[PDB]
């Protein structure tokens, strides 16, 4: 009986097992852009992302992943909010059944076709595992994504999906680039919180890019043709992948723009 997104393993079930889902610095919160204030004191974003290693795609059951070599720096995050160096170790999506929902974020209670999320760990702790535990151990660059005209810089992954249909399914994905799937501006949202996931651990800060990026019908129908299950279980798809917008308790939400 392990997690998942269904009415018996969903978001409301997972505080039984990991009951920080309760806790303080939750993610993802709703970003009421009028409450949200202009911070000056935000250093410069740095997405350093041209010298990245993609290695291997993976339908994981909850979504599908593509890890990066993180063994130097490589693709890399610093500025705005961060301290140090934090390095790019992989990227997945949350989505929905429908175009009116999928992201885990919303902007004014605003739900977008899905959420990218690229995921980043503090060198400054040596590894993902003891960054992952440290509550500036790792750093979430979030992308929206609304339906309109395709992301070119996505097909290279919309096209691998059918070879990963089926949860532990992997392939080959090298050579692919991250910086495609960015929208023109780095303006954004961010607060301290956590994994959207189990075990929910409240060691993330959030950045939250207000641009989303545009991407086609036929991009994330391909999407919606994933499965949770393993190869020859029931046919259950991989949709709604999504937490929904927690408490923001004692946090403020701060923009990079005026
Ligand atoms: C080695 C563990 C820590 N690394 C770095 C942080 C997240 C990652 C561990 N968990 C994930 O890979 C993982 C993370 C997220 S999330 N939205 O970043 O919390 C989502 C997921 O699948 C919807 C994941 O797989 C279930
Ligand atoms: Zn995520």
């Amino acid at each position: 009986h392990h997690w998942g997104y269904g009415k018996h393993n969903g978001p409301e079930h997972w505080h039984k097992d990991f009951p920080i889902a309760k806790g303080e610095r939750q993610s993802p919160v709703d970003i009421d852009t009028h409450t949200a204030k202009y911070d000056p004191s935000l250093k410069p974003l740095s997405v350093s992302y041209d010298q990245a290693t993609s290695l291997r795609i993976l339908n994981n059951g909850h979504s599908f992943k593509v890890n990066f070599d993180d063994s130097q720096d490589k693709a890399v995050l610093k500025g705005g909010p961060l301290d140090g160096t934090y390095r790019l170790t992989q990227f997945h999506f949350h989505w929905g059944s429908l175009d009116g929902q999928g992201s885990e974020h919303t902007v004014d209670k605003k739900k977008y076709a899905a959420e990218l999320h690229l995921v980043h760990w503090n060198t400054k702790y040596g590894d993902a595992s003891k960054a992952s535990q440290q509550p500036d151990g790792l750093a979430v660059l979030g992308i929206f994504l609304k339906v309109g005209s395709a992301k070119p810089g996505l097909q290279k992954v919309v096209d691998v999906l059918d070879s990963i249909k089926t949860k532990g399914k992997s392939a080959d994905f090298t050579n692919f680039d991250p910086r495609g799937l960015l929208p023109e501006s780095l303006d954004y949202w961010t607060y301290p919180g956590s994994l959207t996931t189990p075990p929910l651990n409240e060691t993330v800060t959030w950045i939250v890019l207000k641009e989303p990026i545009s991407v086609s019908s036929e991009q994330v129908l391909k999407f919606r043709k994933l499965n949770f299950n393993g190869e020859g279980e029931p046919e259950e798809l991989m949709v709604d992948n999504w937490r929904p917008a927690q408490p923001l308790k004692n946090r403020q939400i701060k923009a990079s723009f005026k």
